């Protein structure tokens, strides 16, 4: 399948070269997979989600996304126009308030929630969790991410936006999950992207168009935007049967575009997520 005039990041993930604008992907499109977006919520009524999104959990007075961040990330995972995996099922877990903040204890509870809640959902092709969040190093936060991964969920986490080594941030620094840095449309490391040995992969993160609250759209930047590209890619590849939740991060690294990014510090992987789809 070909989506013309796609957002640059979608075109990038199906291309061996920057500078194109059509996204190419297998029409299975993540059908039968599920992606949990653990964030500020999801505006599930947005036409871009086509009934495939729903809120399953909140720790606050509403499950609605009063911020936009979670809706944007969910759109990059699975919206019809802005998403990588256009037929996946999206489940929202609101661990962040409408200012985008959340206590680590709440975030940990949300991760353990997903590890159990997947047993209440139909995801025959597999389960992914996208975590566009983080703060300073916490062994308890890392352990929660490790448990979620161990339970059979492909966990993708943001590297962070400090232009610093991600070893000092959580859940970015957890070795067993997939830690995602950000790149721009010219294949440069995004100016804010964290780096370091704990990164597994880069995805598009600068000037990413996606869904927003109020039935709208906007372009924003962050490792928060790169992470759902990788989460959606994992769901898409799992639906194709090419990999599993336990092996998807490694498979994405195996099949990535290699050595194509600029300003990658010595010791950080130079790997850009790529779907290897041959139309």
């Amino acid at each position: 399948a070909a989506q013309t005039n796609a957002p640059w990041g979608l075109a990038r993930i199906s291309s061996t070269s920057p500078g194109t604008s059509t996204y190419y992907y297998d029409e299975s499109a993540g059908q039968g997979s599920c992606v949990y977006v653990i964030d500020t919520g999801i505006e599930a009524s947005h036409p871009e989600f086509e009934g495939r999104a729903q809120m399953v959990k909140t720790y606050y007075y509403s499950s609605r996304d009063g911020n936009g961040h979670g809706t944007h990330c969910a759109g990059t995972v699975g919206s019809r126009t802005y998403g990588v995996a256009k037929k996946t099922q999206l489940f929202g877990v609101k661990v962040l308030d409408d200012n985008g903040s959340g206590q680590y204890s709440t975030i940990i509870a949300g991760m353990d929630f997903v590890a159990s809640d997947k047993n209440n959902r139909n995801c025959p092709k597999g389960v992914v969790a996208s975590l566009s969040l983080g703060g300073g190093y916490s062994s308890s936060v890392n352990s929660a991410a490790a448990r979620l991964q161990s339970s059979g969920v492909m966990v993708a986490v943001a590297a962070g936006n400090n232009n610093a080594d991600a070893r000092n941030y959580s859940p970015a620094s957890e070795p067993s999950v997939c830690t995602v840095g950000a790149s721009d449309r010219y294949d440069r490391r995004s100016s804010f992207s964290n780096y370091g040995s704990v990164l597994d992969i880069f995805g598009p993160g600068t000037d990413i168009l996606s869904t927003w609250i109020g039935g709208s759209t906007r372009s924003i930047s962050g490792t928060s935007m790169a992470t759902p590209h990788v989460a959606g890619l994992a769901a898409y590849l799992m639906t194709l049967g090419k990999t599993t939740a336990a092996s998807a991060c490694r498979y994405i690294a195996d099949t990535a575009n290699k050595g194509d990014l600029s300003n990658i510090p010595f010791g950080t992987v130079n790997l850009l997520a790529y779907n290897n789809y041959q139309a």
